[PDB]
């Protein structure tokens, strides 16, 4: 009824107790994924979540409250206790704030803020503490492709030689150039039909992505999924759209070698 695994966020780095302190009140970082103690998560069927027989621990419950590692019997039962939704976030119930990593460094705090469904905001409970490289497979059996920074993704014929079809499948849900793994696949803006391209990662709610279990590609903030737009693969243009299960909606990813 528990199990232990390390919490993969912003950039693919980790949930990490700072300096591997155990004293109540350490706060906790992103530090780059290892096997320490002080990155090994036990998730407890109590909703408590403990490294070093200590439990992740609200400092507070306002937008902005530190998150800490904190003895389990005496913190207040309100800040220990956390979910984890479908979309990968981590939620403190009480609150309704999610844990965030408001930086990309090494070294910076997690907070509890307001949830805005930000990439900041994306979590991934694994042992695997690296990034899934994938093909993106959809409409027509043709293969998402990134096309540069700044550019439309599009569908082309799937190729294993096609380096811009590898996806990085980042643990803070950002779905990455495998090669250039500083961009994103960017909604540019949250209406239907605003374009999805490649941007340089912010943190940003126009670049979570959840897949869900009808085969979408789901963007959280803005409801709406990847769509091949018009069913025309020539048109070389993917959007976001309500979610229609058509099969220009549909999607599943396809481990690489
Ligand atoms: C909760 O904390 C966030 C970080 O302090 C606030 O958002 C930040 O607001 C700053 C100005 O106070 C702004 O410069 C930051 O970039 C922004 N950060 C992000 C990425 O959202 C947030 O403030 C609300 O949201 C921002 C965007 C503005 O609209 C503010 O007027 C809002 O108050 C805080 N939210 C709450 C409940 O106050
Ligand atoms: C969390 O805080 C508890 C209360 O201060 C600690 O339990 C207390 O440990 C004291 C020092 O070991 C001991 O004199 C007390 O009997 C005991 N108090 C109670 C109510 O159990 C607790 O320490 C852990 O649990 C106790 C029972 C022993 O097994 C300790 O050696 C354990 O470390 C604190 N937990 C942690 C992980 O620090
Ligand atoms: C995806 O990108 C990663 C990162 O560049 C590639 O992984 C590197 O592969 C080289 C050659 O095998 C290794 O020596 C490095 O250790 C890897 N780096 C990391 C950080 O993992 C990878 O080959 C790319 N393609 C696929 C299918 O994963
Ligand atoms: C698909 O898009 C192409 C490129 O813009 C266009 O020429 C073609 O007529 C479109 N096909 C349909 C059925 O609209
Ligand atoms: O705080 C920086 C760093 O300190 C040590 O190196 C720990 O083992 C890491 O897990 C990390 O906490
Ligand atoms: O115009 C955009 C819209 O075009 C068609 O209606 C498709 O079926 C939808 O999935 C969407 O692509």
């Amino acid at each position: 009824t528990s199990f232990t695994r390390n919490i993969v966020g912003r950039d693919g780095l980790c949930v990490d107790v700072r300096n591997g302190y155990d004293t109540d009140g350490t706060p906790l970082q992103l530090w780059p994924c290892g096997t320490q103690r002080n990155q090994r998560w036990t998730f407890d069927s109590d909703d408590t979540i403990r490294s070093m027989g200590k439990c992740m621990t609200a400092n507070g419950l306002n937008n902005g409250s530190n998150i800490v590692i904190f003895n389990c019997s005496t913190a207040a039962e309100n800040a220990i206790k956390w979910e984890v939704p479908i979309d990968g976030s981590i939620i403190n119930p009480s609150s309704g704030l999610v844990m965030t990593a408001p930086r990309a460094a090494s070294r910076t705090i997690l907070l509890l803020e307001d949830n805005i469904y930000a990439a900041s905001q994306g979590w991934t409970v694994t042992n695997n503490v690296k990034p899934i490289v994938a093909s993106i497979v959809g409409y027509k059996e043709m293969c998402l492709q990134s096309n540069g920074e700044n550019n439309g993704v599009w569908m082309e014929d799937c190729e294993a030689t096609s380096l811009q079809q590898q996806w990085a499948l980042y643990g803070d849900r950002t779905i990455r150039v495998n090669s250039t793994r500083g961009l994103c696949v960017t909604t540019n803006g949250y209406n239907s039909k605003d374009l999805i391209i490649i941007l340089k990662c912010q943190g940003l709610p126009s670049q979570r992505w959840f897949f869900n279990s009808d085969g979408a590609i789901v963007n959280p903030k803005s409801r709406l999924v990847m769509d091949v737009r018009a069913s025309n693969v020539s048109l070389r243009e993917i959007i976001i759209f309500p979610a229609t299960g058509n099969p220009n909606q549909q999607w599943v990813t396809q481990v690489l070698p």
